[PDB]
């Protein structure tokens, strides 16, 4: 079937169709709102627009999953799946212990963190091992830009 472009909402007739999550794009519509460069690599989406990494970061900050405060661009962060935290907010909600690199924990669906010991006692969460602190740059990844073609049978 012929998808409509998430950008311009027209049917995409190009042989190569771009896919960002489960939305389809014209390659000529998947351009940074700011600098107009084609997004070959990663797409950074916010509200009604899409950006390159540089122009996304120049413009937007990241909220901590836990405290909902801004994380300064000049500070490292912790990550569990897609969630981003201040180091001091990367802590068990039950015992309040700050998790260190390598610590075993469980991530609840909404981003709440539970140390292994407290989770298993209380017991669902996803089991994880705490990653090293990451630079604010490499924290938000954006979405991969995938490629598909029209192929028979149609
Ligand atoms: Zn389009
Ligand atoms: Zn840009
Ligand atoms: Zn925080
Ligand atoms: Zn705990």
């Amino acid at each position: 079937q012929i998808p409509q472009c998430a950008g311009c909402n027209q049917h995409i007739l190009d042989k190569f169709i771009l896919k960002v999550l489960d939305r389809h794009w014209h390659s000529s519509c998947l351009k940074c709102a700011d600098c107009q460069m084609q997004l070959a690599d990663r797409c950074f989406s916010r509200a009604g627009s899409v950006y390159c990494k540089e122009d996304f970061f120049k413009r937007f900050g990241t909220k901590c999953t836990a405290c909902q405060q801004g994380i300064p661009p000049t500070q490292v962060v912790r990550k569990a799946q897609d969630f981003v935290y201040h180091l001091h907010c990367f802590a068990c909600i039950i015992c309040n212990r700050q998790l260190a690199t390598g610590d075993e924990f469980y991530l609840m669906e909404d981003g709440r963190l539970v140390c292994k010991e407290d989770y298993e006692t209380a017991k669902g969460g996803t089991p994880l091992v705490a990653g090293s602190p990451i630079r604010h740059e490499n924290a938000v990844q954006g979405s991969a830009v995938e490629v598909q073609t029209y192929q028979p049978p149609w």
